[PDB]
């Protein structure tokens, strides 16, 4: 697997092994971010698993990851969301086109991203991979919203990053709705 | 180091290693939960090392542990806060004498123990062990208790069963 290297304007300039890529300095690479509803209205909130090497047992929204040569950003939303989670989902929304973000985790790793986020639903039962996720729960949204007011410390800096923005936010909720 | 078994009633029946004690089939034995609070009021928060046997990387209260045999509540506390997180207390004091829990962890570790919680005053700086602790963050309980009665889940279930308890988080909300 690899990362699509961006320079100042996102403009891609090659590609990088994804192990290789992600380390104290890491460089700027396209990544995507989505979080996931049931028919029922619920987020799915994520556990990573203790192998990740950025951001182990860190809880976090539904399914990251990094786009691949060729791949459009929501067929990598797709293939992450069955490899990590053996879900299917409705076509992905965009919420957050613009989102980029700069970080450190707690052990030193590097991620340096252009990461629109999207929201989708589910359509299927998960098939949890317990080499990408450890834990997972079904929240309502607004006390996850809760949580990351009250705590931000404890959850991923960019799921706390993704749902302050009021517009992205608003997504959020409309995902909310019940439906059959 | 090890743990103390305990039978039914929680009398003392002998001791298994530490590590060898937490499994997925862990029998009951003795513990200790604790929150630590600073001069100015804060509540130490910790996030478990990623090499804990049970709940790595888990956000949690300030400081747990096995009493040995023979050792008081009070000095297997001062003895982690010691060890743990390089700080002084003052006198541990109780807040919830007779909570028990038994729980299992994301890896399917179980916890299961006679755990009695205590809280203190830190009298100095921490100097952090990182076998023990991979993160911390000085908060104030309110906001703690709003993520625990928000998002449980992203908490130790410890943590939560304690701060849930109306007397417990009672006295709790006095260290303040
Ligand atoms: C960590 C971010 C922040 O969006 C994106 C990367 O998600 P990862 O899950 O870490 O990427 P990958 O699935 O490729 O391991
Ligand atoms: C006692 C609980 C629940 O409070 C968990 C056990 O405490 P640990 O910190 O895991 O024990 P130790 O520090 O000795 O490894
Ligand atoms: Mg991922
Ligand atoms: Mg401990
Ligand atoms: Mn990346
Ligand atoms: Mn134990």
């Amino acid at each position: 697997e690899h990362v699509i290297l961006l320079n100042a304007q996102g403009v891609p300039t090659g590609t990088l092994e994804k192990y290789a890529a992600h380390t104290a300095d890491t460089r700027l690479h396209l990544a995507f971010s989505s979080w996931l509803f049931n028919a029922k209205g619920q987020l799915l909130v994520t556990r990573r698993a203790l192998s990740k090497k950025a951001w182990p047992g860190v809880w976090t929204n539904s399914v990251c990851g990094h786009p691949q040569l060729g791949e459009s950003n929501e067929d990598a939303v797709i293939r992450r969301c069955r490899y990590e989670l053996g879900v299917e989902i409705t076509p992905p929304e965009s919420i957050y086109p613009d989102f980029r973000y700069r970080a450190t985790d707690p052990s030193g790793i590097v991620e340096n991203e252009v990461c629109p986020v999207f929201a989708a639903r589910t359509t299927s039962a998960l098939q949890i991979n317990d080499d990408e996720v450890m834990d997972y729960q079904w929240c309502d949204l607004a006390d996850v919203l809760h949580g990351i007011d009250a705590t931000p410390w404890a959850f991923s800096p960019w799921m706390v990053m993704q749902a302050t923005n009021r517009e992205a936010r608003k997504r959020l909720s409309a995902f909310t709705q019940l439906k059959l």
